């Protein structure tokens, strides 16, 4: 998969270790001009290994020199800074002197001093506040930057006090280096600081992946209290037939505990929720590619959309937030298989008012639950 993007040996490893040997269309596009050093406008779409690009482009080049920072990645959300630093740790799997280390508000900024005192990092990953303190005290040199990398442009750069703050780091930082931009949407903000950013950069438009659909699938809803949802939930695991189930909940907590119930009830089930480590997501998410009856219990999966031929009934033991986690929740796009059955359970009479918005958003209709149901009409082949 990602051999062909001619990586160091080590990266590759810990490439095959994170469990995905086929890369995303934005990567095909991005990663080959990025690793040569060239400057690049990529505007994508959040997820899709968009992150991936400049993590590998840059661990692909990164020259370490100890207390030098030779790597600097900002963004608008400290969560996706946090959440890019993790992966930076983990693609440096088998780099054992690659340092790495993340700054953003919330945190005394005494504690980011210390690091950069006694610990300099090669890669520092920040919001722009905290990388301009940090910079104005001296505390972060950035003269040895040679990869300068903003995630979510258009966000960082619409309001001009932020932008303001970006150009100041960016100045701060020799005027030879590589500098990249990823950004979902490409505002008319991005187009002037970028002429002050990049010189003649590769200009990549990576389409919106382009899906979405309940096109050939059985949807139906039961009204109950969560009182009920168990028992019901269990009746019919034992009615309807399935070669893989995903049951969707709200939160970890109910993540956490339907999944335990269900596996001491014989009921193998593996447990995915926002609250762990990507890797184990994604390890979890990879395992469960195996068995004959298997249950996931997740609170949300990856955008990619449901992707186990084997999987015939996505339940939505919690009502989606909104029209939309339903349409990521329930829709095929693995292999083959398009049929497929929905089972929402309304519990509130706020929940059918996000079931009743759905009906129109995709204008498919979602009757109540019959007590008979063709197996053929759900699972393809069987």
């Amino acid at each position: 998969g990602f051999r062909d993007f001619l990586l160091k040996p080590e990266l590759l490893r810990a490439i095959v270790d994170c469990g995905f040997e086929h890369p995303s269309e934005v990567q095909h596009e991005c990663i080959p001009q990025a690793i040569l050093g060239m400057d690049v406008l990529c505007q994508a779409k959040s997820g899709m290994g968009k992150t991936a690009v400049f993590v590998l482009a840059t661990l692909q080049q990164l020259e370490p020199v100890t207390g030098q920072v030779s790597v600097l990645v900002m963004c608008h959300t400290r969560e996706l800074a946090f959440q890019i630093s993790k992966e930076y740790e983990r693609f440096s799997k088998y780099m054992p002197n690659v340092k790495v280390a993340v700054f953003f508000g919330g945190l005394s900024i005494k504690k980011d001093e210390e690091v950069l005192k006694k610990n300099c990092p090669h890669i520092v990953v920040g919001t722009p506040g905290r990388i301009l303190a940090l910079a104005r005290n001296k505390s972060l040199n950035l003269k040895h930057i040679k990869h300068f990398i903003l995630d979510e442009a258009d966000k960082m750069l619409e309001q001009l006090d932020m932008r303001r703050d970006v150009q100041e780091i960016f100045r701060m930082t020799p005027h030879e280096k590589q500098v990249m931009m990823f950004s979902a949407t490409l505002s008319k903000e991005i187009r002037p600081v970028c002429r002050k950013f990049m010189q003649d950069p590769m200009e990549i438009f990576v389409d919106d992946e382009t899906k979405l659909t309940l096109h050939g699938l059985q949807q139906y809803y039961v009204k109950l209290k969560d009182n009920e949802k168990n028992r019901k939930l269990f009746d019919l695991l034992d009615v309807l037939e399935f070669n893989q189930v995903v049951i969707f909940v709200k939160s970890v907590q109910r993540c956490i505990a339907l999944a335990q119930l269900l596996v001491e009830q014989n009921f193998p089930a593996i447990a995915i929720h926002r609250g762990m480590p990507q890797e184990e997501r994604l390890s979890r998410y990879q395992q469960f590619k195996d068995f004959q009856r298997r249950i996931l219990v997740a609170t949300n999966l990856f955008g990619r959309g449901m992707d186990i031929e084997r999987v015939n009934i996505a339940f939505n033991y919690d009502m989606p937030e909104d029209s939309d986690t339903y349409l990521h929740r329930v829709a095929r796009a693995g292999r083959f298989g398009t049929k497929g059955l929905a089972i929402t359970f309304v519990s509130d009479e706020n929940d059918a008012k996000i079931l009743n918005d759905v009906q129109d958003r995709f204008e498919v209709n979602i009757s109540e639950l019959p007590d008979e149901i063709d197996i053929s009409s759900y699972i393809e082949q069987t």
